[PDB]
């Protein structure tokens, strides 16, 4: 329950990648769009934000129009290479073929929403997503935020807890998504990998980061609040090194009192407003 009077909507849209409608929460405003990613555990009734957060109030009457795509659970919105191997999965995730032709496709042709200058939102597993989204798609997402990404996923222990806390999360399998963490897919995918292009790509990006307790994060299965901890310093990281490959449209938030939770994700939401206003409308 939120504010009366919103005119949001809900959408079937198909997915011939995916050979599937996916339900898309929609509330219009604007040419240019906002798409809200949703974290690991990923519902398929609503989108975790409109679930936990006064989104669509808060970015109603911004200008923006605001895409809330629902579903893909522990997909990190991605192409797989097959099917789940375990959990009996009986088609591929083709997230990024979704969000990048197919979606904007409908909405362009439906809706009039530009599938040019839009924002990408992601948190948790799709923190990364939305980074990789503007690395390989900047005409469609000049501006992108990263609230509690993975942002390392090829590094040392990282597909391995990117593989536990998949597992977690509807038995999904990292390997049948990304290969074996040697494949090139992980680095393909590894937004720290991919610093150069958002910084070519002159992407303006806002990366935040909590830490400890409680999380929102997904990974439970994780132990030590290890998940936690290290998804603060990889972010931290990737400030550094966003830096000295010479990036200089970032924005990096991590106040210690911050945690990995939706009350957190979507204040910055709510801050990062303005910066989206001004970089996407001018």
């Amino acid at each position: 329950f939120s504010r009366p009077g919103l005119p949001v909507e809900y959408l079937q849209v198909p997915s011939a990648s995916m050979g599937r409608d996916i339900k898309v929460q929609f509330q219009g405003g604007g040419p240019h769009a906002v798409y809200l990613l949703d974290g690991l555990r990923a519902q398929d009734d609503y989108n975790g934000w409109d679930i936990n957060t006064p989104a669509f109030e808060e970015y109603y009457q911004s200008g923006l129009s605001v895409i809330m795509p629902v579903g893909g659970q522990s997909s990190f919105y991605t192409d797989w290479y097959q099917p789940s191997q375990s959990n009996g999965q009986n088609y591929t995730y083709k997230w990024e073929t979704f969000l990048t032709r197919e979606m904007p496709a409908w909405l362009q042709a439906n809706k009039g929403v530009s599938p040019t200058g839009n924002a990408a939102v992601g948190l948790s597993m799709s923190g990364g997503s939305a980074l990789i989204l503007a690395a390989y798609y900047p005409q469609q997402f000049p501006y992108a935020a990263s609230l509690s990404g993975f942002l390392n996923p090829s590094e040392g222990w990282w597909p391995t807890l990117i593989g536990l806390a998949m597992n977690d999360s509807g038995g999904y399998n990292a390997n049948s998504m990304w290969g074996p963490s040697s494949d090139p897919a992980w680095k393909r995918n590894d937004p720290m990998v991919q610093i150069p292009r958002l910084v070519a790509n002159n992407t303006r990006i806002w990366v935040y980061s909590g830490n400890g307790t409680p999380s929102d994060l997904g990974g439970d299965n994780i132990p030590a609040k290890f998940l936690e901890g290290l998804t603060l310093r990889t972010n931290q990281t990737f400030r550094d090194t966003y830096a000295a490959d010479g990036g200089r449209n970032g924005v990096f938030n991590f106040p210690p009192n911050g945690t990995h939770s939706w009350p957190y994700w979507n204040e910055q939401l709510v801050a990062m407003k303005a910066d989206i206003q001004h970089v996407l409308n001018g």
